[PDB]
């Protein structure tokens, strides 16, 4: 009754929705926003950014990430060096800007020269094996597209309340879902579906 | 009936609050929010995340940011490897995370060993001869801890709006200060008074 069936999940985040995610059903889990990285348009960046710490992160593959050759930050949470899309971007923090730099790092077609370091966007690498090896966000953000056939990239920010900025728990989460129209999910139910 | 006054804006600064800052006096300027980084609270920094693009950060001296070993992310605004202060920090994206690394990062006894990098706050490299040499938000925020005779080390962030996360450009940022109790200065006019 609180948490949405894989299966329907992925519908959800095939067809361009968030998924507000948590570790497991803990009531004491902190909720995160995750949609693909493809998806995501100048008006859900907008979103995202409105109910979120704003640190918005693109989890992307090691193998991708080295394809457009953003090495870790640093020669628990594996950043690269930020980026910014070139062509279409002008300040690279607009909604626009970091939608169009999200869309860009999913996109087959796109280039290491296509992008300008250091930016706005903040990718993050997600190990082989996924979920089997890592249960980090990072990891169930490409875990997502994955199973949804979308391209092994995701977009992620922590929810949190206007109240006090304190971050969202798992009672905040299923008010903001209800309010929202967000299903939510946790990675221990993920595990579980690509396991058996 | 604008702008406020540099002397006056300075004493607001040094007791703790926002300014408000634009490049100089157009109507088509996007307004960033300012205060001292040794000043910043959890409260002020859930104030700041929940009003701006949450790309939050650190305007630091060159030369506080060699001592405090945060090098140029990449070898344009001058990110260096993030960071978040160690101890008493534990997701370090809360509020409270957040800006006792904020704190930490203007504290003068802070030692390079005391930061784990990289982290969730963007510390940003001023140019030496701050806004003589470089019109920079950086430069802005820095060299207004140093009028007002903090430590050279300020916090930063876009305004965007809430109704549909577009930066607040000067009528919205007008709105923004009268609605919140918030002076705003423009760049242009502290130039003017470093002058001369
Ligand atoms: O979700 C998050 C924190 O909860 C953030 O997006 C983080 O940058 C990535 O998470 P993780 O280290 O679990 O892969
Ligand atoms: O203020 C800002 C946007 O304008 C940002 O905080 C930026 O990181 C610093 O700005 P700048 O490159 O002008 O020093």
């Amino acid at each position: 009754n609180i948490f949405t069936p894989i299966e329907e999940a992925l519908e959800a985040y095939k067809n361009g929705e968030f998924l507000i995610v948590m570790d497991d059903e803990d009531r004491e889990n902190e909720g995160d926003l995750i949609m693909a990285a493809e998806l995501i348009t100048q008006e859900k960046m907008a979103f995202l950014v409105r109910y979120s710490s704003g640190y918005v992160c693109v989890p992307l593959s090691e193998e991708r990430a080295n394809q457009l050759e953003l090495p870790p930050m640093l020669a628990g949470t594996a950043y690269t060096i930020t980026c910014d899309f070139a062509e279409g971007t002008t300040t690279g923090i607009s909604a626009h800007d970091r939608a169009l730099t999200t869309r860009s790092l999913a996109n087959p077609n796109s280039k290491p020269q296509d992008f300008i370091k250091p930016g706005h966007i903040l990718p993050l690498r997600a190990v082989p094996g996924l979920l089997k090896k890592r249960r980090g966000h990072t990891e169930a953000a490409v875990q997502l597209s994955t199973l949804a056939g979308l391209q092994p990239a995701g977009v992620i920010c922590e929810l949190v309340r206007d109240e006090d900025g304190l971050m969202m728990r798992l009672d905040d989460c299923i008010q903001f879902g209800k309010k929202h129209g967000i299903k939510i999910i946790n990675i221990n139910q993920l595990v579980e579906y690509i396991s058996k």
